[PDB]
Parts: structure tokens; C-alpha cells; sequence
């Protein structure tokens, strides 16, 4: 229904483009758009992204100074200070605009109202659900990728003609698939992946690990080889990618098969409390109160965290085994 | 404890017999032939015998190749490894003043489905690997981690067999090789296929269930940030090159902050979770519960691929793949 | 949704073949004979072919008579289906390049015990009804309800056999037929024979341990009231022909205001007996409890009779109806 | 595991910075500069430097004396480290090839709410004594015991630099010095705030509010058993002289027993106390609880005092003193 998958270029011949933010992201973005042939501009802070960009014919200004020169910007830097930025340089300005857009890439700043653009504005999101630098291992071959798409405010008639027009541009579309959504579903599902099944995932490892050694007598240097030092979880995923979640296990064996799927349904109903849980901390905004004031303590929390993983019982036996094979590690 | 290397020369004078020509018996055949060492093979005369007979092996009738050899690798399934012994090869060994047998993965004795006799030699190679890219690693001559164990041993040098088997496979020098049992690698080999596997795909199954229903989501947007992304074929390359706790300085700190604060906060149910489901397979019942299933017909193996492949998320899934050019079964 | 007449032709120009010759085989057979239709019977050789050679048919062997048809009425149990399946039939079928294989019983199908070819249809004709009153409505000219459905389809023609049949064994039109699968058809005919039928026994059970053994009351009278009488086909009659909330104007308020103010009471009840008793059939985590019972020797099934009938109450239930001449217990 | 002596040469040819001059900052002060070492007292300018420039000692502001000398001991509070260092000292710090940054109280290091640079050295010596005593003590010549630690190492001397300061601060020799960690500094220096201070303070408000308001006593008499008598500091002395299980033999019978049997009677109960309340430290959640206070404008501790202070004890404490001519309250 909401399958998005072709949209014309025509709007934005005849108005400027100002990249924002120059790091692993706009340098994507950025070139995509550039040999498209988009007058675009840049625009940071200068540190060696600007003397890398100095050397790549980009029109570098500092940030007020293209964002009075162009017609719209993508807001390339990270959900973190994007706050400071906009409050304290940025939106000053734009009461000094009357036709204008603000293209934001994660809505975390959105959604939960940290941010506020005025009324005379367009806001909108696009998002890309791709590793970042794959997108330019693989645009050279002319297939695209997904994108997200949504609106907050449309003081202007024609915000989904900027949005589905600008995917087209970043090596998007046509080829590949643009979803429409909203910022509320896109810091959503960004998110709950960051807390629901990525911990759950090394909190069984850390406690697969610490049953094994400590309880049932096994050698470390093997409970490491079977669970995640070996091509498992590195062609798991390019299996469940390609083929399908439920349909590639045909691959492995029935042993592999059985005890999987008697325990995920006898598992489904405890992971549920675990999510629903989850989810009302964070479409309630209780997430950012916890989020914005670890930033102003001092970072104290997430400094100790380190040092009870990086100094616990399975990293310090796994540090010695690529020791002791060869890799590229700490 | 660790060993890095033994000599291939207990092995100059004897005859290796591989069981089976499938994902692993091509490729610690191949290695063992072109490492100088007379092996011949044994099966089934079916399409994989056919390439087999294309590749110059004597491929012969089992029981023939077990008055043969003296040694052999059963590289056959963890399934139907009971019937071919029970039936076909055990009743030969008697007839063997002296022999080895060496499998791949231990459910089979650990869990004592089958018991050798006790003027034999048990031992044990289990590749730690994917299969296929070993072939791969063998032209580069990069190795592969491997597992050593034995179950009875009745010539005092059960050991030299077994680390010099791992010579000869592309195992070793160049990997390393751990020291172990059958019943520490029935676990291992086990609970990963117990705990987090399943709680792995029983998130996604419960992050969609309550992002389409209860929140108000799109189908096809929900699918495209778990795991039909490039995302997940990534995270384990470097969790596999860098370090379980050392990739996460190239996402960002909201993507630490909230992974770290809620790893601490369910280690104390997944804990909980896991404790039960050793106790279930450290007292073998678990063989119990798959030795019963094959012989009722597979009546719940059956079903619960209908409710996963008619799901509410497969569905929607099957065909979103329609919108990108990918296969569908 | 509701199927009331198909064709016959599909099936005429065609062979079919009867196997079983129990107390459903010959009632769908003989009735496809008075409808003038080429029909062979395959079976064991017992009491009931020398009866069933004494009615006319052909017998064939079981393996010749599934040669000789076009399609076949699976008419045994789903007992010792899997053997004659898994021995004789199925290494036939093989050999063929049109066929159907036409069941009664779908418990031994979406358990998946039974597996058959691609190249192969079947379907599902399932009698509601007490079968042997069906001969005593084909003397009268009013047909029957059936349920009908598909597990797989290789010839675009799995409906208009299907939906043909019905006709053919004294169904259509004059009664209706309804549209199902296996997965539902083996549900319905397992949660009557777990829930409600187990409930009410388990109730009289319990309705005599306290009327006897706690307050005073005469065995003798005990029955007399509960299961003794006609009583409860008076409420099965009614049932069938009034409505199961209609047949209650017949009675007095003192039985419907205890009746209503207790249905309710206990509807949170049993639905948590039937819930826990579904969700262990859905899964087919009954089979494994049936399946297994038959390669152990019937060990509990042996038992549980020998406590009914040797219990409180049938001891006392056995005397009372050689006490009215009703049959005793052979 | 036990250190008795080391040298003092490592400081010698080097400057020593004294900051901070408050009622710990004068005692290493004095100590050292009765030892005969070149030292410089850094302060903000109050009666605590008139009093330090009437004492001989040199003044300079903060960021000229840590740039003057070769190590510092940065004796100031816990609470307001964290603007100076990020304020003055830290950016100068970046101007040095090697330096040393001795702390007193590692809250601020083991929490991360500081991070000092890479080409610098950091330590901790911690005197475990009241501090005013010290001096009472330097005038006998039995010295004290200490603690030390390191965060960083960037000179091979790390352990020269800290073994070697306690000497000269009147702990060593003759004292001792024991070895542990920022990490384990703020535990043990947080855990009696936490732990056995406040459920002291609790059962005393808890054997008053049972003693007078449900079992009918007089209120000037159960303060004189409980704590308006010195027998705590009789319990204190002893414990300190004898062993704190070794204070009994000198008190009765009655008085020994009922310990005991209750001793053991509830440690299963403070266990579980002290094990979430050292939970709650371990992983840095108390910073966040402390850090996020000072920010609001301590609107909690502000109540807090107003709730004990305007108790049913502390009135009826207050007027008792003044009914002895102790010091009632200023
Ligand atoms: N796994 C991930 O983390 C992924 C994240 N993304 C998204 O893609 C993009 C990531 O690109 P990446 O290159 O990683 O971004 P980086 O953080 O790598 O670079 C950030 C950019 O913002 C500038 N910048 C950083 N901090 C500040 C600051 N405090 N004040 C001002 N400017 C600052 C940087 O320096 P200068 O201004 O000198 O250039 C740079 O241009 C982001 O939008 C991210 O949300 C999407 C997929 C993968
Ligand atoms: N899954 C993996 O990647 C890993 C596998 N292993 C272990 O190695 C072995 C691999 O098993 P798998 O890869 O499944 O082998 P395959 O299923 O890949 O091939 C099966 C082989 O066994 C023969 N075979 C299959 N069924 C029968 C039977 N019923 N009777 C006789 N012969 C039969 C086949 O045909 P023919 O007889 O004609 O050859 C073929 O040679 C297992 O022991 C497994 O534990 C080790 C590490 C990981
Ligand atoms: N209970 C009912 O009223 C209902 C019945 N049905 C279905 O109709 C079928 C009725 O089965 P049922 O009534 O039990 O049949 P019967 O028990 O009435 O008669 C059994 C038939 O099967 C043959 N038979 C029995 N055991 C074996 C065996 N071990 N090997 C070979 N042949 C055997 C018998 O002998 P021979 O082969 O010599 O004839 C006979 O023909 C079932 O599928 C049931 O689900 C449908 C609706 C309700
Ligand atoms: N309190 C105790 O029971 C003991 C504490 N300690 C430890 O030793 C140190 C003692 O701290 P404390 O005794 O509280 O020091 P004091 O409170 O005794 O004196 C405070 C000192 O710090 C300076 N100062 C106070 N506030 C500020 C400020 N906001 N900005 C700049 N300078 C300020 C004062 O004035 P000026 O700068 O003008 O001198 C004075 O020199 C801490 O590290 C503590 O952990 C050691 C033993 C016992
Ligand atoms: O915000 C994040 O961390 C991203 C994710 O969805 O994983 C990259 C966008
Ligand atoms: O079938 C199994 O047991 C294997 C596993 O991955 O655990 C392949 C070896
Ligand atoms: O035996 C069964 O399964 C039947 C039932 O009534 O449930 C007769 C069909
Ligand atoms: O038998 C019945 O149904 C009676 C009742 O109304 O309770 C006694 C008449
Ligand atoms: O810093 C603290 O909190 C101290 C304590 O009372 O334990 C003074 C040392
Ligand atoms: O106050 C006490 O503890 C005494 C006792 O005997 O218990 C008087 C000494
Ligand atoms: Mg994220
Ligand atoms: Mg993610
Ligand atoms: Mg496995
Ligand atoms: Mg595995
Ligand atoms: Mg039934
Ligand atoms: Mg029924
Ligand atoms: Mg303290
Ligand atoms: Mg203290």
C-alpha cells in the first residue's frame, strides 16, 4: 500500500543542496548527489574532514553561512549534538527564511521534542537502512537500497515532493524500495533494536560462557570457538539476508532444526514482557530524560560499564586466544 | 592446555576409510589426499557416489572398507549413525584385532546411543568452521581451529593418532587445536542451538508482533531495520574480527548506552533461562525427547514449520522480498 | 462459505475404490452402488468381506483394488493407517500420474504422519453424523452435513472432485456440506473428545463422591437422578431440534436461573481447561502422547479402565441395572 | 601486600604543589615543610591565604602554581574538583612532558567524571585517620596508615613517585601503607556512609519512637541510655584498643549474650542491605543520583535536614541539653 518506489527529479533543478556534517555519512550522500549533477554545497567545523573536503572541490563554508546560501540541508551529524547546533547557531537564522526545508537522517531529536522548528518550515526524514559505506560498494553497480521517508510539519504544500524527489538523488531510487512512515516509528524501530534484541543476544553468550567454565568443567579456549570466535553468526546473517528467516534451516540438520523451534515458542512469551516493557519506556519519552542527563553528569554510568566488560572473566580469557591465533585485535 | 603441532608419521603405513561424501566429506577427503596418504571411501552408491566415482576414489560398499582399513572417519550424520552401526559395521569390529574410530561430533557417545567394544580406540575431530570455506583455507594454507577428546583408549597412544589426524585436514600447523571430551562438545554443540538461536529470532518474532499491532506500524518498514538490512551480516564480522566488546566504538553512544544498561539488566533472566536448559541435556534428557520424535513420525516437527512459515511475519516478509528480486519458498 | 450441490460427471467415466468395510465403509459404499457407480471394495480377507462377498462387491486385494480405481476412500482408522500406507499402498502410487486418495479422519495428515507424493491429490470427506443412522435416512431421502478440504493439489481439480463426492454418498443436495482443512477438521472432531466430553463425566463422578460419601444420601437414588433416566436425551433431542438456549421454555425458572447464574460463573473456567487443552493439539503435542502409547504395549490405557470400571460408582451403578433388567455388564 | 618504607629522593630535586589549603590541606602542608622541602600552596584568595600567608608559605593562583611545580596534591572536596579541573588546571596540563596528580579522594576519577590526558601520571594517598589528630600525632612521631593507587603510567614510576610520597607526609615509616585502587577507594569510603552510619542513626530514631510513644517511658530518660551518654565513645575506644570481639569480656554476662544470639540473627538481613546498596555504587548509579543534585539546586537535601531537625527527637533532645549546659544547638 505504502510502497514507494519512483519519483521524479524535477523539483530540485533550480534549488540549492547544503550538506551538513561530513563524517562516514555525508561523504555518501554528498558524492551520490554530486556526479548526479546538484549544484551542492558543505558545511562544518574544520578539522581534518574539512582539509579531506578542501580537497574534493566541495564549496566548504562555515554552517550559518551556507544555510542563508542554500534552499535546503541534510542534517548529516549525529543524534547527539544536534541540539547545540540548532539552538544555538542554526535556528536563529531561519526566522530570516520564508521557503525552506531541514532534512534530518535520525528522528531521535525530533519525536521526543527536543528539537523544534518554527511554522514557516518543512521538515522531513530520510533515512538509510544500509551500513553506509556498502551503499558506495555497491551504487558503482547501479542497484539501489531502502530508504525511510515522513513529515512533521507541511507549511508548504509540497513536503512529500521534496522527500520522495531527494531519494532519488542519494542512489535510492528507482532500483531499490522507499518506505513511508513517520519520525515517531523511525526513532522507534531504530531503537528497539539497539535494546531488545541486541543485549539479550550477548547477555546469553556472557551467561553460556559462565555456565560452561564455571559450573560444568570446560576449557575456555574452546566455549569461545563454538559460540562466536568461529563463521557462525558471519554467514547466520548472510543466510537469513539472502534466503529468508524461517527458510533457511533447511541448510543445517534436523538435530539443529528441532531444538531451535521447540524452544523459540516456549521462549516467545518471556522476551514479549521483555519488549512490551521496552517499548513503553521509550514511546513515552522516559528514554531521553535518561538519554539527555547522563550527557550533563559527566558521562559517569557509561564509563564504568566499560570496565566491567573490559575487564570481566570472557574478555580477559578471549583476549589471549586471538593472542594466540593472529588476528587484528586490541 | 593447547597443541600447535604433532607429526604426520604414525600415519605413514596405515589406511584411512571416510564414511559419507557430503558437506564435510569432500573436504577432509580432498585434504587428506593430496597430503600423500592412500584413503579410500565409502557409501551409499547414490549421486553423491556418482561424482565420487568421477574423482578417482575407490568408493566401495561400507562393510568392505572396514575389513580394509584399519581406521576411519565417520563423518555421517548425528542421526543415523545408530542404524549403520547397529546394523552393518559393529558386527565386523569384533573381527578387528586392532582399530580406530573417529567422529565428527559426540551426541552419539556422550549420550551412550552407541557403544564401541572396549579392544578399540575411540577419538574425536570436530572442525569449528563453516565447511565449505576450509577449501578455501586450505589453498591459502591458513588453518582452522579443531576439538580433540577420547572416549577409551586400549594402545597408549591415543593422543598420536589424534593430533596427528588434525595435521592432515589443514587443521594444523597454522590454527590450533583444544583439548576436550565428547560430553564437553555435545553441550557446547547443543546450547548454542538452545539459547540463543531461539531467543535471537523469538525477539524479532515479538519486536514485530508489537510494533505492527499494538503501535502502529508499517509491515514492510519494520522488516527493513532488523534484518532485512545489511546490518546483521556485519555486526558478527567484526564481533568475529575485533571483539565481542571492542566493535561497539564504531557505533555511536546511543547505540552504546542503551546495549550496556540493558545487557546488566536481563543477564539474571537469560542466566535463569540457560541453567534450565543444561540441566535438560547434562542428564541426556534431551536425547529422549529426539529419539522418541523419529520413531512416532515426526508429528510436532511437522507442525511447527506450518505456524513459522504461515505466520504473521513471514507472510509479509515472503513478499517484500517480491519487491526485491530475491527467491521465495 | 456453504456448499449445497455440485456435479457427478467428474467422477462418472472413472473407477472408484472402496477400502474398509466397517461400520462406515459399507454405508458410503452401498449407497454409491444404489446410485449405479462402478465401485470395487479392497480389503483383509475377515468376517466382514465373507459378508461383503455376500453383498455383490468385488474384493481385490488391497494393493490391486488401489491399482485398479481412479480414486479411493481411505475408509480405515486413523490407527493402523500409517502401516497400510507406509507398506503396501504408497510404494504403488508411485506409479501412477493422475490420483486422489480420499480420507475421513484427517488426524493422520496435519500431524503429519502420513506423507503423500507430489504428483498425487487429497482431499477430506468427513460424515457429521452418527453414521448408522445415515442408512436409515437414504430410506427416507434426507441427506447429511460433510466437511470437505485440501491438503495439496496437482491437477487444478482438487475442489470438483471434492465438492462431487458429497453427492455421491447420500450428502448433497438435501443437506449441506461445509468448507474446512485437515488442521481444523482434526481439531474440532479431538477438543469434543478432551473437553466437554471428560468435564461431564468428571462431574458425576463428583457429584455422587460428595452426594454419597459426605452427605448422607442412598447410592440407589444417586443415579437415578443424574444418568439412570432418558433425561439427558431429552435434553439432546431438544438441543438438536429447538436451539441449545431455546429448549430451557420447556422447563421451570427453578432449573433456568440456577442454570444461567452458573453458566456464566464458570465460563473464566473452562475456557483456561480449554485454552491449555487446544494449545496442546495446535502444536501436535498429542500425537507424540498417542503414537507413543501404541509401541509401548497400551500400559496406562490398560489401567484407567480397570479404576472406572472397579470404581465407587459403577460398583454400585452394575447392581442397580440388574436390579431393573436393563443389560448388565456382558 | 604490606608496605613499610621507601625512599623520599624521587621528590627531591623536584617541586611539590600544594593545593587547597582547608583542615587537610595544611596537615601534608606543615608535615612536608617540617621535612625540609621546597612546596607551594596554590589557593583561591580568602581567610584560609591570609592564614596561609601569615604561615611563611608561598601563594600563587592555581594555574601559576600547578605550572610552577612538578606534582601535585589536589586536596580539595569531591563536589567542586570537577569545575577546576575542567575550568583551570586541564587545559594547562597539555603544556608538560611529565607530571603527577596526587588525589585524596578518588570519587571523581574511579566514576570518570574526570579524565586527566595520556603523558600523565596519576595516584592516590588517602590518610585513614580523622585528620586533625595527624598533628596531634606529628607532635608524638607515630605515624598513620594510608592508601594508594594508580589510573595511569606513563613513566616506569608510577609506584616510586607514591611510595615515596607517604614518607613524607608523616605515615610512613612507622605507620603503614596498604595497596589498592581508585575503584576501590570510593567503595570502601562510600559503603560506611551508606551502610552502617544511617542504620545506626535509624534503630536509635526507631528504639525512641517504640520506647515513648507505644510503651509509655519518659522522654529525657531514653536518650541517656542510648546516645546522650559517651558509653558509644567507651565501645569506639575499645574497639580501636582491644578487638572488635574482644571489647566484651569487659562488659557482663546479660550484656554479651543477647548480642550474640541477635548478631547472627540478622546478618542475613543486613547482607541483603549492604548487597544492593553496593550494586548501586559498583555500577556508577550514585553519581548520577549525586551529580544530578547539585544541578537542580539541592531540593532534597534541603528537606531532608528539615525533617530530622524538627523531629519528635531532636526536639526533645535539644531542651535536655540545655537542661545539662552542653552545647545546645547555635
Ligand atoms: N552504525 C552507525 O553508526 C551508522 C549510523 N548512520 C548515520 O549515518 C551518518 C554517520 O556518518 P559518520 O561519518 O559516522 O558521522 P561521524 O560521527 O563519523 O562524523 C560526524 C560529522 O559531524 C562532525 N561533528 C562531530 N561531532 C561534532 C560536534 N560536536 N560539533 C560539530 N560537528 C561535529 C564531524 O566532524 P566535521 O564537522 O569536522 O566534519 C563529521 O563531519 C549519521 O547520520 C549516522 O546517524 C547510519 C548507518 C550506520
Ligand atoms: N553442519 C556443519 O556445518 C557441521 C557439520 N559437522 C558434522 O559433520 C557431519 C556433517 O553431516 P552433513 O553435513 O549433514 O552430511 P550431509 O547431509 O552433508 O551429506 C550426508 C552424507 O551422508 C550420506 N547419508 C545421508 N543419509 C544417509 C543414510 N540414511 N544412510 C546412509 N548414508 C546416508 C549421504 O549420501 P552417501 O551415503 O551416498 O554419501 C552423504 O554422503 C555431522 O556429523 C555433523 O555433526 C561438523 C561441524 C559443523
Ligand atoms: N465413529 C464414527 O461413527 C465416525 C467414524 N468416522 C471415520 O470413519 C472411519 C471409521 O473407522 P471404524 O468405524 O473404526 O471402522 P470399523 O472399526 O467400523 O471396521 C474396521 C474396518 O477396518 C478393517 N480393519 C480394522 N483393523 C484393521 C487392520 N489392523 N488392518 C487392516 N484392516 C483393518 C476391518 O476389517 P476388513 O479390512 O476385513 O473390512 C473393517 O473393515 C474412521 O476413519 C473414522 O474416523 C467418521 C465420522 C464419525
Ligand atoms: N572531611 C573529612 O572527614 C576528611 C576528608 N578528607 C579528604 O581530603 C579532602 C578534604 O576536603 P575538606 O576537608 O572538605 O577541605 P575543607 O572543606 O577542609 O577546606 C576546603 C578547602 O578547599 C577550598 N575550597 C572550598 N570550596 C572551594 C571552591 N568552591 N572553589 C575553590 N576552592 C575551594 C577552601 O578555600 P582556599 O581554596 O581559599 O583554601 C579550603 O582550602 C577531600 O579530598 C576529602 O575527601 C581527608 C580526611 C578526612
Ligand atoms: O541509530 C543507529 O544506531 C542506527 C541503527 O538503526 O542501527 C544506525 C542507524
Ligand atoms: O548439527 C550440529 O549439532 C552442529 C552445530 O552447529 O551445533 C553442526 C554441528
Ligand atoms: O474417533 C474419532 O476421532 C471421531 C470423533 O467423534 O471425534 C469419530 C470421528
Ligand atoms: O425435576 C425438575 O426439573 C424440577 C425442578 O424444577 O427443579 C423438580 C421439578
Ligand atoms: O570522603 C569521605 O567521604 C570521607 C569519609 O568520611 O569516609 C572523609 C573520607
Ligand atoms: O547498659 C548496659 O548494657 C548494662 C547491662 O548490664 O546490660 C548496664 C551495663
Ligand atoms: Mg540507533
Ligand atoms: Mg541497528
Ligand atoms: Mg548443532
Ligand atoms: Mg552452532
Ligand atoms: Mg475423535
Ligand atoms: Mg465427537
Ligand atoms: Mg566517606
Ligand atoms: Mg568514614
Amino acid at each position: 500500500d505504502k510502497t514507494v518506489l519512483d519519483a521524479n527529479l524535477d523539483p530540485l533543478k533550480g534549488k540549492t543542496i547544503g550538506v551538513i556534517g561530513y563524517g562516514n555519512q555525508g561523504r555518501v550522500q554528498a558524492t551520490i548527489m554530486r556526479e548526479n549533477g546538484l549544484n551542492v554545497i558543505v558545511g562544518n567545523v574544520k578539522d581534518k574532514y574539512y582539509e579531506l573536503a578542501k580537497k574534493e572541490g566541495f564549496e566548504v563554508y562555515e554552517i550559518d553561512e551556507a544555510v542563508r546560501r542554500s534552499d535546503v540541508a541534510l542534517l548529516l551529524i549525529p543524534d547527539e549534538v544536534m541540539k547545540e547546533v540548532y539552538e544555538k547557531k542554526i535556528a536563529p537564522v531561519l526566522q530570516g527564511k520564508k521557503e525552506f526545508v531541514l532534512d534530518f537522517a535520525s528522528g531521535y531529536n525530533v519525536a521526543f521534542g527536543l528539537i523544534r522548528p518554527p511554522k514557516s518550515v518543512d521538515t522531513i526524514m530520510v533515512a538509510p537502512r544500509m551500513v553506509g559505506e556498502g551503499i558506495m560498494d555497491l551504487h558503482k553497480q547501479g542497484k539501489g537500497y531502502p530508504v525511510l521517508l515522513g513529515v512533521k510539519q507541511d507549511a508548504s504544500g509540497k513536503a512529500w515532493d521534496y522527500a520522495k524527489a531527494i531519494a532519488k538523488g542519494i542512489g535510492a531510487i528507482p532500483g531499490g524500495i522507499a518506505v513511508i512512515s513517520s519520525f515517531e516509528e523511525e526513532a522507534l524501530l531504530d531503537l528497539m533494536s539497539e535494546h531488545t534484541w541486541v543485549p539479550i543476544l550477548f547477555g546469553a553468550i556472557k551467561a553460556c560462557y559462565d555456565i560452561a567454565v564455571k559450573e560444568y568443567g570446560v576449557s575456555p579456549e574452546a566455549a569461545l570457538l563454538e559460540f562466536y570466535a568461529s563463521g557462525e553468526l558471519a554467514e547466520i546473517a548472510r543466510l537469513i539476508a539472502e534466503e529468508g528467516i524461517f527458510n533457511q534451516m533447511v541448510h543445517h540438520s534436523t538435530t539443529s532444526q528441532y531444538g531451535t523451534l521447540t524452544r523459540m515458542f516456549k521462549y516467545y512469551d518471556v522476551v514479549r514482557r521483555i519488549v512490551e516493557n521496552e517499548a513503553k519506556y521509550i514511546w513515552d519519552g522516559s528514554f531521553a530524560k535518561e538519554w539527555s542527563l547522563e550527557q550533563q553528569a559527566g558521562y559517569p554510568v557509561f564509563y564504568r560499564l566499560w570496565e566491567l566488560a573490559t575487564q570481566s572473566e570472557m574478555a580477559k580469557a578471549e583476549k589471549e586466544l586471538y593472542k594466540l591465533l593472529g588476528r587484528k585485535v586490541k
